[PDB]
C-alpha cells in the first residue's frame, strides 16, 4: 500500500481518463464541459491545457500499473479551496487503496498546493462511502437536497470537508 | 442482446456511418447540414464536435462487430426533448436487436441526460415498425401529412412519443 | 390590410426584434441559438447572414410603422417544408392584421420560394388562434403532448399544416 | 409602487462599466479579472456562453439599481446559483424581495430549472431572514468557506425547488 | 429624349435601387449566382464579387439623373464569348419607349467593347409582346424551355433568344 | 447486362480528383469546377477545398464490383427554387461501347428525382453527335432548344441540342 | 517520336524544373509579371497566382517522362484575344527536331480551345535561324523592336512576330 | 574555379549563413535589421523574401560544397548602384577562389541586373584585400575616416568602385 | 537666425515636405522607400513612425513660417554614424540660414543622440555648398564617381564628414 | 583547458526549456512570467527586440552550462546591465571568470557600449571579489533593494567602462 505515487496528468493519460469515466452512468466533465467520446475529450484537453482551475493526478503502483485518478476541481485561489474526487479503476477497487490514495491527495493539497480547505460530495444512498470519508477525518457541513439527477432520480449528497489546519496537527 | 454495447461515436466511426447511408435511398444530415461525400462528413464532424444538440452511439456486439447506430437529435435543454432514430446494418436486421437498442437509448435519455420527452417519426407505410414502437411504450401523437419526400413521393409519418414519467415507472 | 408590406429583415430591424421579445416571456432563438441580450443577437445575426435555413420578413404599414414579424424556420429544400411563426407588436394586436400577414407568408412560401408544405405549432390552450389558422386553410395533423415548457408547465400544442396545392387552388 | 417599476434586461457590453464600478476579487464565467480592459476581453469571449446569465436592474427613469446573476447553470442536473447586488445608493429601499422573485420566475418558468441555491454570509442574518421569507431553506452551514475582511467566515447554503416556488399559493 | 439616356457601371450607392427594383417583381434575386433577400446579404455579396468579371451591370439614368432601370449581363464566358442579358425598367418608366434604346446600348457594349460573339436572353412565353420587341431588335428564337422557372405560383415556359456579333455589327 | 447492374455510384471524394483530372486527358475542352476554370491537378485540388460545402454541383464516381473507375455523373447549376439542374455523364475511353451510358443516365435521373426531389433535368449535346441525341431520346429526354454557335469546340463554333425530362414523366410512367 | 511528346499543365512539383531551366539562360525571370531569383520566391508567386488566368504553362514530356521543355502563354487578354508565346527547350534536347511540334501544340491550344485571335512572340535578331523556324511555322514579322531588352551585357533588338487564328485554322 | 557556381539563396542555406557569422566577430544584418540567433534570421528571411534592395547568391563547387556568399546590398534602381560583399567559408580561404567569385558577381551585376556602378568597403588595415580588388578593376574613390567600429576601435575603410562600362569593355 | 527653431516632424508636416519635392528634379525616399504621391508618403509615414533609423525636424521662424527641413538618415547605433541633409524652401534661400541649421543638426547629433560621425553628400558641381560645409568643419573623405543620376547624367559628389570630438572642442 | 572549450551562441526558441528550468520570480524583456507557455509567448513577442540579448553557454559535448544576459541596453547612453547564471551541476569549476570576459568582449568590441554594470547581493562577497578581480568597481551600495529569502537585502552596484576594459594590459 505504501507503493502508491501521484503523478501530474499528461496527454498520454487521456486514454485512462476515458476508460475510467466510462462505465459509470453519470455525465463526465472536463473543465465543466461534458463529453462522452475520446475525441471530444482530447479536443477539450487541448482547449484547457493552460487552465489551472482543475488539476488531475494519476495514481500508480511500484510497477507503474494505473490504479486510479485524483481530481481537484472548482479550484479557487483566493479562498484556497477545492472540490476533491477519486476514481479507482474497477479492477483495483476493494483492495484497500482508497484510504491511502485519500491521505496522499490530502497531503498534496495541504503541503504542496497550500489549500486551506478540501470538500467533496458523497451520495446519501451510499452511507458506506460517507463513513469511509468520515473515518478519513472529513465532516458533514451540508446535506444538499436533490442536488443531482443520478440513475433516473434526484438524490441528496453529503457535503463533507476537511481544513488544512486540522489535517496538519 | 444483453451483450450489445453502446459507445459514443469517434472519428474512426465516420466510415461506418457513411457506409450505412448506402443502404438508404435518402439524404443524410449532420447537425441539420446535408452531405453526400465522406469528406463533407468529416468537415461537419470537426465543426460540430462539441455541439450538444445531437448525440450518437455506435452499437457493437462482444466481438466488436459494428451492429448499428443510435441517434438523438434536436436535443433541447429547456423543453427537455429530443428526436430519436436507429439504424441497424442490413446483415443484422431481423435478429431481434431493435427493441434492446431502443431501450438503451431511452435509458440514456431518461436516466442520464434527464430529458422529459423522446419522439420519433415512422413511415405510416411501415406498420411493423409502428407496432414495435407501440410495444416499447411509444404512443401516436400525430399523423404528419406528406411530411417527407421518400422514394419518389410525399409520404405520411407517425410522430410517436414517450415521457420520462412512463419509462421510469 | 392592403397597405401592409413584407420586407426582408435587415440589421436595422434587430432592435425591433429585441423589443418584440420583451413581453413574450419565452426563450428566443436565432438559427436555433438561444439569446437574451441585444449584443448577443447582433452577433448571431452577422454569423448567419448567408444561412438559408431561416428567413424573416418585417411587416410595415404605408407609414413604415413596425407592425410585426413573419418567420420561416427549419426550412428544408429537399422535403420543401418550413415552420411558420407570426408575431404582431402588442400595440398593433386586435386590429385584424393577423389574417393578412398569414396570407402574405403563404403567398411568399408557395408562389416564390416554391415550398410544398407549411406547418406551425399552436398552444392547445389558445383555441382562438387555432380557429383563426383553420379559417386560413390549416388543418390539425397532431396534438403534441407536453411538447413545450411554457410559463411554468408543460403544455400541449396542435401541429397544423397547409400544402402548396391547397393554397394555390383556393377560392 | 417603486418596486413595480423595476425592470430586468439582459446584460449588454455598454453595462460593463456599471459592473466594474460595482466592485469598488471579481470573476467572469469563473475567470478572474481586475481592470476594465480585462472584463471587456472576457465578455467578448463568453458572449454566447450559456453557463451564466446576468440581468441589470433599472427604474423608470433608467437609473442603474443593481444586478441579478445566475451562475453555475447546469442543464442536466437543472440547477443554478443565484446572486444579487444592489448599488450602495439604492439599498434599504425594499427592492431585494422584488428582484429575488423575478430571478426565480425566470429560473423556474422559462429556464425550467429544478433547483436554485445561493450562499449567504452567516454574519449577515438579515439577508438570511430575507431569503427564508422568500422560501429558501438552509441545506448547509459551510465552515470557514470564504476569505472576507482579512479572515475566513462561515456561509449558509440555501435552496429552493421549482415545484415549491410555483405551487406556493395553491 | 432617348439619346439623353445614359449607362454607367453600378456603384455601391446603387445597391438600394437594385434591391427595390427586384423586391417589387416578386421573384428570387441572385447576385453572381448567389441568392439574396436581405439588403445586408446583397451588400456582402457586392463586396465579395466587386472585381469579378462574370457579370456586369449598368444603371440607366436620364439627364435629370432619374433612375430609369438596369442593364445586366451575366454568365459571361470569355472562351465561348457569350453572355446572358436582361433589362429591368422601373415600373414608372415602362411604356415610354426606352427599351429599344437600352437593348441597343447593351448590344453595343457587348459587341463593340467586350468583343463577345453571342448574346442571349430568356423571356416568358406569357409575354408575347416582349418576344416581339426582341425580334424587332434582331433576336431570334433558338429554344422554348419547358417549365424552366417557377414564377408567381407556377412553372412557366420561356423562349431563349439570341443575336450574334456579326449580325449586330453589319446592320 | 450482368456488368450494368453491378455498377455503383458514390459521392466524389478528394482521392477521386486524380481520376477526374485524367478524364480530361483526351477531351480537348476547357474544364471547370463550380464554374471556375482550371487545367492542372494542383489547381483542381484547391478548387475542391474551396467548394466542398457548396450545393450548386454534385458529382458521383462510377465503379464496378471490383472498384474499377468507370466514369462520372455530374449535376451542375442546381437551383432549389426552380428545382432544376444540368446533367453530364463521362465514361472513361476504355469503358465505352459496353452499354454503360443507358444505365448511368437512369441512375442520375433516379437520384435527381427520388432523392433530390428536383423537377427538371436538362443537358446539352453536340448537334454533330446524332447518336447521343438518339440515346437521350430513348431515355425520355426531349429537344427544347437548338442553340446556335453556343460553344467554341475544336476550332469552331458549334450548335447544341438542349434536351430535358421532367420528374413527373420519369416517376409516373408505370403508375 | 514527336507525336510521342505530351503537354500537361504545370504543377507545383514542376517548379524545380522551371527554376533550373531559367537559372541556366542567365536572364531575369518573371512569374505573372513579378520578378524572382530565389526558388522560395518562385514558390510564393506560384501560390499567389495559382488560379490567375493571365498566363498558362505546360510542361513537355516524352513517353518515358523525360522533361523536355516548356510552353508558356503570357499577357493573355480575353478582350483583344491575344497572348504572347514562348517555348523553352532544355539544352540536352535542343537540336532534336522537337520545336516545330511544340510550336504547333501551343497554337492548337491557343486557337482551338482558348479561342484566341492572335498569338505573338519576341525573338532575338541575333538568332536568325529561330526567326526562320517561326516563319516556316506561319509567323510573320510585324515589328523590329530596337534595343528592347538588356540581355547578356547589351541592349538587343528583337523581332515581333505573329500568327492569326484564321490563318492557323485554314492550313 | 570554373566549377564554382552562383545560385540564388534559399531558406535551406540560412544555417550556412548563420555559421559564416561564427568567426567574423561583427554585427550581422538582414535587410539592415540586426540579428544574432538563427530563429531571428529565419524570421527576417520570411519577411523580406520579396524585397529587391538586397540579393544573395550561395557559392557551390561541382560537389555542392558550400564555398561562400556573394551579397549585393543598398541596391538602388534609379542610380543603378549597389554595394558588394563577398564571404568565403574559412575552410575554403587561401585557395584562390576570391577572384573568381568577384568576377561572377560583377558579371551578374553588369550583364544581367544591368547596374551602372558597384562599390565596396575594405578595411584600410587589410592592404592585401585592397590590392586584390585593384587587380579586379576597382579603384579607390574614398578613404572613410573612422567609418566603422570594428574589434574594439574605429577604423578607416577604402570605398572602391567599378563601372559597368569599364567591366564590359575589359581585356 | 537665432530665432529659428527645430521641431520634430508630425503628420501635419507631410504636406510641407511633399511640396518641398516639387522644387527638386529628383526622386524622394522615406526610410529608403521611393515615393511620388502624398498618399504613398502618408502610408510610408504610418509604417515607419517608430523606426529610429531616420529623424526629421521642421524648421520654423518665430512667426511659424515653414523654413525648411533637417534630415538625419542611415542612423546606425553601433558605428554611431548618420547621414545629414538639409532643404531650405526656395523663398528662404540666400538669407544666411543654412549655417545655423547645420549647427543645430550637429548639436542634436552630438550632444543628445551621442553619435560619433556625421557625413553628407554634396554635388561636386556645387562648390559653393562644398565651401560652406568646409567652413562648418566638414572635411572631404571621398569623391564618389558617377554616384547619382541627376538632371540627366551621372554626377560626382563629395562625401564630407565631421566627428563628435572636433565639434565638441 | 575546459574553459577554452566554452562557447556562447545566441539564444534560440529551442533553449527556452533550459531557461525555464534555470528558475527551479522571472522576467522577459521586463515582462513577468511563470509557466513555460507564458515564456514562449513573450519570446515570440520580443524576438527582434534589441533592448536585451542572451547567450547560452555550452561545452564541446554540447551540454548546457549556463547563460549570459545583457539587459537594459541603451544606445544613447551606451550602457547595459550584465547577469550570468551557471547551472547548479556546473558551479565551482572556474567558468564564471571566462564567461564574464566573453560578455565584456561582446559588449565593448562589437556593441561599442561605454558602460557595463551589474548588481550583486552584498551577502555574497565571493561574487563581489570575483567581479573586482575582473575590473568591476563599486559605485553603489543599494539599501534594502531586493526581496530575497523572505526579507530585503542590500546589493552592490558595480561597473566597468569600455576604455578601461580594452586598454587593461597597455
Ligand atoms: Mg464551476
Ligand atoms: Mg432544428
Ligand atoms: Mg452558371
Ligand atoms: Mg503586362
Ligand atoms: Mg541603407
Amino acid at each position: 500500500n505504501s507503493q502508491l505515487t501521484l503523478r501530474a496528468l499528461e496527454r498520454g493519460d487521456l486514454r485512462f481518463i476515458h476508460n475510467l469515466n466510462n462505465n459509470r452512468n453519470i455525465m463526465s466533465y472536463w473543465f465543466e464541459e461534458p463529453y462522452e467520446s475520446f475525441d471530444e475529450l482530447e479536443e477539450l484537453y487541448n482547449k484547457h491545457i493552460h487552465d489551472n482551475a482543475e488539476r488531475r493526478f494519476v495514481v500508480e503502483d511500484a510497477q507503474k500499473n494505473l490504479i486510479g485518478l485524483v481530481e481537484l476541481i472548482e479550484i479557487n485561489y483566493i479562498h484556497r479551496s477545492a472540490e476533491f474526487q477519486i476514481i479507482i479503476a474497477p479492477e483495483h477497487q476493494g483492495k484497500g487503496f482508497a484510504r491511502t490514495l485519500i491521505n496522499r491527495a490530502l497531503d498534496y493539497s495541504f503541503t504542496i498546493l497550500n489549500l486551506h480547505k478540501i470538500y467533496l460530495h458523497v451520495a446519501v444512498e451510499n452511507p458506506k462511502a460517507v463513513h469511509l470519508y468520515e473515518e478519513c477525518g472529513f465532516v458533514e457541513e451540508g446535506h444538499l437536497v436533490e442536488e443531482f439527477f443520478i440513475n433516473g432520480r434526484y438524490q441528496d449528497v453529503k457535503r463533507m470537508y476537511i481544513l488544512q489546519s486540522k489535517y496538519l496537527n
